[PDB]
């Protein structure tokens, strides 16, 4: 007895809709006999097969397949001593026919010498095309034959065929049945064909009719028609009463990405281009800001010409074209207007960003204001000033103008004296800013956001790759079919980590190279710890993919969950703005987020040069390691409750 | 003669080896007979059914079905005079049996009374559950029965069935075939049953065998056996040699979104919460910064106490505890240290942000510096200054510290003189900033990024909703099955635009109420024009969804394309940084992007109050309208060859 399913109970009930899929089964299959299984549309004939191979655990009862209980330490039924053909196609579209044959042969530990011979024989027998056409390029009716040949490659002693001939030309169905009846001539192998239409399953040695979760007929077809006095079987049925499984599986993972150009460009060429636009468009100070200057001491000749000519040594001549000489030539463009009202009108129409309006007697009232000193009069104070009207609608441009206009005066003051034999330190404010402890006197916004996007690109791209890989391949039956071949769920997960890790050290090597070596983002700290932190953040991201691909079955559902949780963090992690600006009731909450405490640690390791032994640099390692454990605990808990 | 396809011809594929699929098909069906087509591949026969219905087009071949032709307005087949049952389940999820029956009846313009009567009859006859179970909750074998019942509602004169009895028990096939032979008793109706297993082609009236795209046998079953002298058809086969359609289409659209909680939260509850975090975390100036002040005029007692007391009116007492009194109490917290070196290493350890270090003789030297004036000996200049060491690693925080310290000295100077009978105007730099034309002297970053988040939330959510709705519907066969029901492509497009417009009009009033009314973002312009511009961006976003769904056939491919184009555009449209910072060459290209010109128009309409008749404002309407036309041109061009 190859299979005994005596007294098989199985319930899918909910105490509201009790689905008694398997009420009481008494099935027995003898070695060397083809055993058909006819019934309804997968009412109980599609879960009994899964329970035979150990995919689904049985309820109270008995089971005995080949050696003993399925899925035990014998390696009886989940192994190389079985052949499984699923109801649907469970092949890889990006693989050649020969590539698929070798990949499945390596799982069973078959040498490449005999695999080629078996492949050639199978190709000749099943009139398939040459062994160079991809499975995705074959029609839907001839990849079923490829799957059938895959199930027949290793010639096991127990075949579980599920609809082996449904869309097959009967001319090449007579040959299939001849082969099936020939291989079972001796008492070596056995075939279990659970088809759907009765009329073809008549050459089998034994058949079984299944209805309402119970086999109501077991005997041979001839002692069925003779017993029930029937001219056909249809009228009978009218009964109203371990290192080889990781080398050969990593190659598949590294090939399903190379063949898909769209996936390759998304996870390798987007990070490269995104960090190029960011380093070129965000952070740099505005340049080329126009200014409408009114000079009442010179002669108005044109729009972009004033004939600014003063004297240098002493005897201050004009003191208005001299100040404009000290103006910064980088981020200020000067255009001249004839009237104070005309200049203001230009600003109101968006043709400029401000006005200056040096008065008619600025030189006379300025030299007489710094001479008298602290006993001046309101007349000279109100006629020796530059009246600036500014368009302060933009914070970042209203600050550059408000700073370059005052810095240019300090150089002007330090030039007027100093050329008149005086002490330059006299023209200063008592608030003297010494050399900064960290950074430089001219900081950049790019250096503040660059650490914030290193950990964002790496984290998100790991979630997208892991979630899609484990959802598409699970929903297509690739996990279930490969499990029957003996691939325990210990190297399926281990290989994915290795594949994810390798594709991950290549993303870090491109983001860091294109932002530190090129575009010159300062890295004052150790580059050794920067790489480790970036890699560790991603491993937290990959672990998040397991959580996403454990509660969502549909492809579209994981996208909303991934996007609906990422966006909200990243307005709380302080990537684009300092963390200090948030109110101190939500700052505490925002501290326990994934990326918030690692971004701060990476920022302090680049813009300050701190080491690991600093309570702000190692807090970013503990925070990103705890989340790895938390994400690996929720995923296990989810699978337990499902 | 209901169907005549004499001299049919069809071919497509590669130029070198075209796939001839309907080479010399000669098929003829007479009214009142159950024609039965038997094939092997299952793909060369389905195309014949599609050509018969009218979905496909022949290649130099005569056809005549029902009146004159499929697809014409004279005697067209697609409508209420044909019944289609697709190969796959083309039903709607989250729809009750009764609801889908009513919807498909309304498509055919049938009154509710007859719809209910036919629903009751079909429910009783086909052995289905009560008319309140959602279709997505039914088993695999019951959805097919529901689809068959749907195809039997309007009792037309031609039934194009495709494997209707495949997974039902024999006790039901007998009743189904009895009903099928009863309905075509008189010469009223016709049935074309294209099954796949040759056992139910015995109650038929004219069997047609199909192989290699030809009809090698078209002749009645019994006389076929008599002619070929056998006893089974299997042995014979071994012979190798318009307002009603928009109301129903709109109720369906608003129900497929209300029944899905996940979809509703993503397009309605996401932007409401997104604009709440943004208004609370990004834009606000940092507060709570700490300073390590060293005072050598008082006595060091603790870390948070110095006993700062001085003289108010005249007779300057300390002039160091007085300057600290003018410091801003909001964004600066004061901590005291005993030594200048003990307060500098505090900065190096991250415990503070700066130091002040008022010297021991600050008061005497300060009052002796402003008294002499311009003839001060250099020793007094170097002993009456506040030496500030700043942590300038952060650009944003370092700006406030450099500003709140210098601005506090202006108040200190204006308080020193003014209490000593002097004009405060004496302590002023000649660069005097008048009242700003725009900006109100207090710019905020959150007021610069808020225009541009409205157009980003609306644009992206329109792309995701439209692209993911036309891809799922089309790939499931829902669009094709509704087309056979007479629903023209112009009504599918019009019904989707109306639904999208209502959705984008409901998620626009939420991002505006929650950001302009609640969080007080200034709106100096007209609110009427802002609404139109935001809506115009939604239409532009939706029109981009048509382009993506016209070139992407897989769900996972549209996600990469949508994310692979929105990310670079958002980083080049100047949303989080002024466009003036970009290089001149890259700035020119950026202006041609969809959101680059629209964001600038909205920003000038909120922070400046400009009207429509301004070149900086109406340029955003022309830019966003050209893209609507451009996106509607590429989509039509894509469908030209597809
Ligand atoms: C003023 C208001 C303020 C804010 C608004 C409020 C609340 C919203 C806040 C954000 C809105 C949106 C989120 C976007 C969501 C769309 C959710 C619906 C998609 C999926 O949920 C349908 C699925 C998958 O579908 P599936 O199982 O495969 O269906 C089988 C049938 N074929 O299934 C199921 O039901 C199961 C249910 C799962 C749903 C989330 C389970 C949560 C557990 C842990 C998740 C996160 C853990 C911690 C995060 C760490 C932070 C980085
Ligand atoms: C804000 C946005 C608005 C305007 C922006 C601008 C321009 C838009 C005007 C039109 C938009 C586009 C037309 C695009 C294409 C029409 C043919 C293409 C797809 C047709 O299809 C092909 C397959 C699928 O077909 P296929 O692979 O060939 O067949 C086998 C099926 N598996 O599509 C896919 O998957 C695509 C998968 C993602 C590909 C890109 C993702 C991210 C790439 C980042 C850029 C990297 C490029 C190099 C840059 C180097 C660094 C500087
Ligand atoms: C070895 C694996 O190779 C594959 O064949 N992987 C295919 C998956 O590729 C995708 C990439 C991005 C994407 O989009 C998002 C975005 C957010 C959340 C989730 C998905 C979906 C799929
Ligand atoms: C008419 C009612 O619609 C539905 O019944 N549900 C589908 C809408 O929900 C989705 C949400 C996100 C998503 O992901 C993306 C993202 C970018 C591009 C394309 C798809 C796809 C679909």
């Amino acid at each position: 007895h190859a299979v005994c399913v005596r007294h098989a109970f199985k319930q899918y009930g909910s105490k509201k809709n009790p689905n008694h899929v398997l009420s009481d089964l008494n099935m027995t299959v003898a070695k060397g006999t083809i055993y058909g299984l006819l019934g309804a549309s997968g009412c109980g004939k599609t879960t009994l097969l899964s329970c035979i191979v150990g995919r689904r655990r049985l309820n109270t009862g008995e089971i005995w397949v080949l050696g003993g209980k399925p899925g035990t330490k014998g390696s009886g039924v989940p192994g190389k001593r079985v052949g499984y053909m699923p109801q649907e196609i469970a092949l890889y579209g990006e693989f050649s026919i020969k590539e698929t044959m070798m990949y499945f042969g390596w799982i069973f530990g078959m040498e490449s010498s005999e695999i080629n011979e078996r492949l050639q024989f199978l190709l000749n027998f099943l009139d398939l095309p040459s062994q160079n056409r991809l499975v995705k390029n074959l029609s839907g009716g001839q990849q079923r034959r490829v799957s059938f040949a895959v199930a027949l490659m290793h010639d096991p002693e127990l075949l579980i065929l599920d609809e082996p001939t449904v869309g097959v030309d009967p001319l090449l169905r007579q040959s299939i049945w001849n082969h099936l009846v020939q291989i079972t001539k001796d008492g070596n192998k056995t075939v279990i064909i659970t088809t759907h239409y009765i009329e073809e399953a008549r050459q089998a040695h034994t058949i079984g009719l299944m209805r309402s979760g119970k086999l109501l007929a077991e005997e041979s077809p001839h002692v069925l028609l003779s017993m029930y006095g029937c001219q056909s079987l249809e009228e009978v049925f009218l009964k109203l009463s371990s290192w080889g499984k990781i080398k050969a599986l990593l190659q598949k993972n590294f090939l399903r990405m190379w063949r898909n150009v769209g996936v390759m460009l998304f996870i390798f060429a987007l990070p490269v281009m995104q960090v190029i636009l960011f380093c070129l468009a965000i952070g740099r100070d505005p340049t080329g800001l126009k200014l409408a200057i009114v000079n009442h001491e010179k002669n108005y000749t044109n729009q972009s010409y004033q004939e600014c000519s003063f004297d240098y040594g002493c005897k201050f001549s004009y003191l208005s074209c001299r100040y404009l000489n000290n103006l910064r030539n980088s981020t200020i463009l000067k255009e001249y207007y004839p009237d104070p009202e005309s200049a203001v009108d230009a600003v109101k129409q968006g043709h400029a960003w401000g006005a200056l309006y040096f008065t008619e007697n600025f030189t006379d009232a300025l030299v007489a204001r710094m001479a008298l000193g602290k006993d001046a009069d309101p007349e000279t104070l109100d006629q020796s000033e530059v009246r600036v009207w500014l368009d302060m609608s933009n914070q970042q441009i209203g600050i550059i103008l408000q700073r370059d206009l005052q810095l240019s005066y300090q150089d002007f003051a330090k030039d007027l004296l100093g050329a008149c034999e005086q002490n330059p330190d006299l023209a200063e404010i008592p608030i003297s800013f010494k050399e900064p402890i960290y950074g430089s006197n001219k900081p950049s916004f790019t250096d503040f956001v660059a650490p914030g996007v290193i950990l964002t690109i790496v984290f998100f791209l790991a979630v997208a790759l892991t979630s899609s890989a484990l959802i598409i391949e699970r929903m297509e039956g690739l996990l279930d079919r490969s499990w029957v071949a003996g691939v325990t769920p210990g190297e399926i997960l281990f290989s994915h980590v290795v594949t994810q890790f390798v594709v991950m050290c290549g993303q870090t090597a491109l983001v860091l190279i294109f932002m530190i070596l090129v575009f010159g983002v300062q890295c004052k700290g150790d580059i050794g710890w920067v790489i480790v932190l970036t890699i560790l953040q991603g491993l937290c991201g990959m672990c998040f993919g397991f959580v996403i691909s454990a509660i969502c079955e549909l492809e579209r559902n994981a996208i909303q969950l991934a996007l609906g949780s990422f966006y909200p963090t990243l307005l709380l992690s302080g990537v684009i703005w300092p963390i200090e600006g948030m109110p101190t009731v939500l700052r505490y909450v925002s501290t326990f987020l994934p990326l918030t405490l690692a971004t701060t640690s990476l920022r302090a390791m680049l813009t300050r040069g701190w080491s690991i032994a600093e309570p702000a640099v190692y807090y970013g390692f503990l925070a990103t390691i705890i989340w790895i454990v938390a994400f690996l605990t929720i995923s296990m808990l989810v699978l337990r409750f499902k």
